[PDB]
């Protein structure tokens, strides 16, 4: 009776509202007619390997078969921290979690107790927590934490005002509409005034790479976040980072911070990243689909354009063209994030990318003959500065043409 109170909200598959998902195996998700769907949600990017992957699955069924009890399987749990934090450059410890939300206020935290400091300054998103509820530029929010949206000339302004005043700065990198420089820069103009920095790798961590995304950016950070990417589904978070701030985390636990089948799934999730070297094949795989994406969007005269590449990808389009994209890619069997990358996942490979194509293909035949109007519309730059706020809720550097003060108003008037 809509007795749920957060069910509405960013929750994955509402392009499938109207159908119904019952089963999830590999690159595949079915209905409950049987009917087969590629999946580039995979709940929100939490399924790096594909739903039911064999080995995370027995891993995770021995555990609970095991009715071993919370936090009794030290072994496991610090073998998961030795795998991570050996995938960093440093000496991390490692402090686990049970939602990215947990990990970056936690880490936030942490960075409060070291500095004796409160103001944080923030760009992305970090989680629903009201710390990190987004408020204007140079407006803290309830929980004095400023928002800066990726701007170098808003960071800027934070740092020459509060630096003394910062406990941190943290920052969830992107790559599809900024180069990793632009990323790579934004840390750099904090750690240039001694604030500390936090990497939240949440998205990306162990999605773009074996480890922290900003690591290839030529970046190292603090701390850092990691959840989507680490365990295939399960409830699992961590803060990594310098011991000096990980001290101050020591009493951070739950009671079931330690239950056992998260740690197995988590632990199987990383050896199984590696084994099947699934984030330089995405790169590959996804690489071909994006190409050929494009070329297929390109012949057909419609008004999308390709963002990005391999595991992180966006279909650029105003929001009423995406709102013919997606029903008509989800009746060929074809499940898109709105509004958002997509995240194809270790099965997004072999014939599984060419069985994708046909179906956008298909999906894109049937939007230029049901809506004959789009043909030939043109993408416009703020079609282009909207998709990249919606991707990476911040703007992708100072559009051209736009002063400082617009983008401060075109941001305001998202909010
Ligand atoms: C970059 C990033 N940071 C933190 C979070 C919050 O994590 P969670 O949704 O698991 O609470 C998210 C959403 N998963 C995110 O995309
Ligand atoms: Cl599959
Ligand atoms: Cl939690
Ligand atoms: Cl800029």
């Amino acid at each position: 009776a809509m007795i749920i109170a957060n069910a509405d909200g960013c929750t994955p598959y509402e392009v499938a509202r109207g159908v119904t998902i019952v089963r999830g195996e590999g690159a595949y998700v079915y209905d409950a007619e049987g009917r087969g769907l590629i999946d580039l949600s995979n709940s929100f990017g939490s399924v790096m390997l594909g739903h039911q992957d064999p080995v995370v699955t027995e891993a995770v069924l021995k555990t609970v078969r095991s009715g071993v009890p919370a936090a009794a399987s030290l072994d496991l749990q610090n073998h998961l921290a030795e795998q991570i934090a050996g995938d960093l450059p440093g000496d991390q410890r490692v402090a686990f979690f049970k939602t990215g939300t947990a990990a970056t206020r936690a880490a936030a935290s942490a960075a409060r107790q070291v500095t004796g400091k409160r103001l944080i300054a923030s760009c992305g998103y970090h989680g629903y927590d009201l710390m990190w509820e987004f408020t204007p530029p140079g407006q803290p929010n309830s929980e004095d934490v400023l928002h800066c949206y990726h701007l170098p000339e808003l960071i800027d302004q934070v740092l020459d005002k509060h630096a003394h005043e910062l406990a941190a700065v943290i920052i969830a990198p992107d790559y599809i509409h900024v180069s990793p420089e632009y990323i790579a820069d934004l840390f750099e103009r904090c750690e240039r005034v001694g604030v500390v920095t936090i990497a939240d790798e949440v998205k990306h961590g162990y999605r773009l790479r074996q480890g922290a995304s900003v690591t290839e950016a030529s970046v190292v950070a603090d701390m850092y976040t990691y959840a989507k990417g680490i365990s295939n589904g399960w409830p699992l978070s961590c803060v990594a980072g310098d011991e000096r701030f990980l001290k101050p985390l020591a009493e951070f636990v739950s009671t079931l911070t330690f239950e056992a089948p998260s740690f197995a799934a988590a632990s199987a999730t990383l050896d199984r990243l590696a084994e099947l070297d699934v984030q330089a094949q995405l790169a590959i795989d996804g690489a071909r689909f994006v190409s050929e994406a494009a070329k297929m969007i390109s012949t057909r005269d419609l008004p999308i354009e390709m963002a990005g590449t391999g595991a992180a990808f966006q279909f650029v389009c105003a929001e009423e063209v995406e709102e013919v994209l997606l029903p008509h890619a989800l009746a060929e069997g074809l499940i898109l994030e709105p509004s958002d990358q997509q995240y194809p996942s270790a099965c997004f490979r072999g014939e599984v990318v060419d069985d994708a194509l046909e179906r956008l293909d298909r999906a894109l035949t049937t939007m230029a003959a049901a809506r004959p109007d789009l043909v030939g519309r043109e993408v416009t730059q703020l079609d282009r500065v909207n998709a990249a706020f919606c991707q990476m809720d911040g703007l992708p550097g100072r559009p051209d043409g736009w002063s400082l003060d617009q983008c401060v108003e075109y941001v305001t008037a998202q909010l």
